[PDB]
RNA sequence: ACUGAAACGAUUGUUGUGCCCCUGGCGGUCGCUUUCAAUGCCU
């Protein structure tokens, strides 16, 4: 498989965007009990049930891309600190930090 | 530069501590192992 699929990626990251999109599809089951929460509730909207032209609206629960994004992301962090392309000592050349005037230029969170 | 660029309401926490399904209660009451029988027949 990743072997046909090397020919869909951009060789080199471009500049401008260029309109290539790889989407992933997914379901995120709960396995168990997660608290996706602001404001000391769990986040809610109303939202119509279905496309098929209901009057049926739904209170669902909403996972904030915030509370999606950030977990995946602090996860490859310290995927490229145990490899070693990165470091948590201020004393180093490679150092990233997450959010200060310390972040990275160059490691592929960035 | 989309009023733009990145953006965890978070960290920690035991529904806890004590508690006797407890107390009282007769498997009880009535009931004939009974009824009939030649140690017998001869010397």
């Amino acid at each position: 498989m990743l072997d046909s699929l090397k020919s869909q990626f951009q060789p080199s990251f471009p500049r401008l965007a260029s309109g290539h999109y790889v989407h992933f599809l997914m379901l995120r089951h709960s396995q168990s009990f997660p608290v996706f929460q602001t404001d000391g509730v769990l986040n809610t909207t109303r939202t119509q049930a279905g496309l098929l032209e209901k009057t049926d609206q739904l209170s669902r629960l909403v996972m904030f891309k915030r509370k999606q994004t950030t977990p995946e992301r602090l996860a490859g962090r310290e995927l490229l600190r145990n490899l070693g392309l990165t470091s948590a000592d201020k004393s180093a050349k490679n150092l990233c930090e997450y959010n200060g005037e310390g972040s990275c230029k160059q490691c592929p969170d960035c």
